[PDB]
């Protein structure tokens, strides 16, 4: 058996408009994702997350469902058009008061949210006038950090500015596979350069108002595919934890079995990147994203992903041999929580630990859920 | 009575975004106003054209209406986005066979198509580079242009470059009442700029397939609101095969400065004058399955008086286009103000035709009106 420290968080992670629906209710502003899955081509056979899990209405539901699952933390996002409708000025407290209830929800029954500011959803308004390639969209994201701290920050103490912008980065102005869709390395210079003055400045932001919470970033580093003054702005902004999202490695030779994704499973590849982290730098680690698509059936009211299961019972074996050799990995989160939208793979791709008919919106844990609901209660693995 | 030439045009008009629906559909990119009517404030009633009056689905039955109207003309425009969903690159085939079947249904019942290439629909994907703020935008546009140009041209012989492109320039780089939605002069001139070019540029295009067709734009001179020498003259060297007139007021009803503004073209221009807008929004209800609008009648029938006016004064006007054939999607007031000749219940799309179009129906039917002292 393979104990894991005390006070580990054991968690799922979702992301807004994955999960969230309501894209044109409440007073929610359309994000770049919305015009994406409205744009044939664009996602497997036109899905878009006007529905999607419908999380936004069910989300009390939904908050049940992670009480039984025994998980102490949960990773989701706030979507920022929900908040802005226009990424900056006009509020919207319907938006407000969504994300109080899922809050409040949480932690009345233990659980301790993760929050990430920006995961991929930028206001369409901002994406207008350019987008990440004005720096107006910085002073936006700083004022929509702002914000949310100022609304939410007494409750939440976990933090995340943004999802992979390593990824974002690539895909959505180099091979240009997601929006804002474009293929030139100078605007993705340009992008990536605001993205960190945004991270910078939203990062001091929340010192400057001094939670006792934390606030990181996340990255995964070896991901598969399908003037002065900003400077020492950037520089400024050190981290309390890094969150990394390993999922494979595009390096693998060898002749290894394959995801529903075809990414091939190496869990050695996580504990190595531990180790090499832990070598490098000193900050606590959390697993802010590891799981595995499978081709997943509902049966006779049933699904029996035992692939899932392995994957993540190796991962967890390899994080398990990395703490032991003194890297401070501090939690661990699987992706995701329940099916949702999968950015151009639309549902066709299913992560989740809860199955989620789309005809229905009924929520059926998988073997999976079941399987780690014991792993948090024995705090381990056999 | 008061009689008009033997060929004159009698029609209405519609614009795509306002009628059709089916916005996210057989292949359809999404356009700056479906953007605009998604976003909170900015629409009256949070209304949209998602499904609008499902004209995409409908046009048989809208058809069938134009013929008991007993129309000759019927202006529409076409969905850029419903072509090139990003504006430019992959063509959608649905969104040709649809219009294919518009233009086909139009002229088997004796219906002379008056096409707009754009009416306000920018697709979505060129506003995320800048819109017209961008010159790729006018390539974009010229190609678009192009593309219609070639399948529909053979049966399409009347065709409008850009629908009051002074207002959207106003509108939506000025005012910011319309997407893009932005307050800068500046903005406002360098869309106004690329806007013209990219309009002298389709001109261009047209001409170079030389379809015997016409070609020509519309503008609305009385508006209320409720250096790259090598490109000004490829501006200036776009020549006009007609100028389409859209008069509503200079609301106050005028129909004297129809008139007034008809001789001056006449006077200060020389080509044909269509007047490819006219109209009134009306609080409409259905009492018993009809709708009485008197008002509207009044305004037409006034505002077809200055027109006879100034035809027998030899003002070259060709044609009249109702706004609207049916009510629907008016921009930033949504659903709220109808104009239409033919009552559209949003509920269940059922059409009614209003008093207006019974009596613009005999208009028709003896190409003129009736006066008395």
């Amino acid at each position: 058996s393979l104990k894991f420290p005390k006070d580990f968080l054991w968690g799922a992670a979702t992301a807004a408009y994955q999960i969230e629906g309501a894209a044109n209710e409440d007073g929610r502003g359309p994000s770049i994702w919305d015009t994406f899955s409205h744009t044939p081509g664009k996602v497997h056979n036109g899905d878009n997350g006007d529905v999607a899990c419908d999380h936004y209405h069910r989300y009390k539901e939904d908050v049940e469902l992670m009480k039984e699952l025994g998980l102490n933390a949960y990773r989701f996002s706030i979507s920022w058009p929900r908040i802005l409708p226009e990424g900056e000025g006009k509020v919207n407290q319907k938006g407000l008061d969504f994300y109080n209830n899922l809050i409040d929800e949480l932690l009345e029954n233990g659980i301790e949210p993760f929050v990430t500011l920006y995961h991929w959803d930028l206001p369409q308004a901002l994406q207008d006038k350019g987008g990440w390639e004005n720096r107006e969209t910085v002073d936006a994201f700083a004022e929509y950090a702002r914000v949310c701290f100022e609304r939410f920050g007494d409750r939440v103490k976990y933090w995340i500015t943004f999802n992979e912008p390593n990824v974002f980065a690539v895909l959505g102005y180099l091979s240009g596979v997601h929006p804002p869709g474009m293929k030139d390395l100078k605007k993705a210079f340009r992008a990536a350069h605001n993205l960190l003055l945004a991270h910078a400045r939203a990062v001091k932001a929340y010192r400057e108002i001094s939670q006792n919470g934390q606030i990181g970033i996340t990255l995964n580093l070896s991901p598969v595919y399908p003037e002065i003054t900003d400077e020492m702005e950037i520089l400024s902004a050190s981290l309390d934890f890094i969150g990394l999202n390993y999922y494979t490695s595009n390096l693998v030779p060898p002749d290894l079995p394959r995801t529903d994704m075809g990414w091939e499973i190496y869990p050695e590849g996580l504990y190595d990147l531990l180790k090499r982290i832990h070598e490098k730098y000193n900050l606590p680690i959390y697993i802010t994203e590891n799981g595995m698509a499978v081709d997943d059936e509902v049966e006779d009211g049933a699904v029996h992903d035992t692939n899932r299961i392995d994957y993540l019972k190796e991962h967890l074996e390899a994080v398990h041999k990395a703490i032991e050799e003194g890297v401070n990995v501090r939690g661990y989160f699987v992706w995701s929580l329940m099916d949702n939208f999968e950015w151009a793979n639309g549902y066709s791709k299913r992560f989740g630990l809860i199955y989620v008919d789309y005809k229905t919106q009924k929520r059926t844990p998988k073997k999976s859920a079941y399987w780690y609901r014991e792993v948090i209660k024995s705090n381990g693995l056999e």
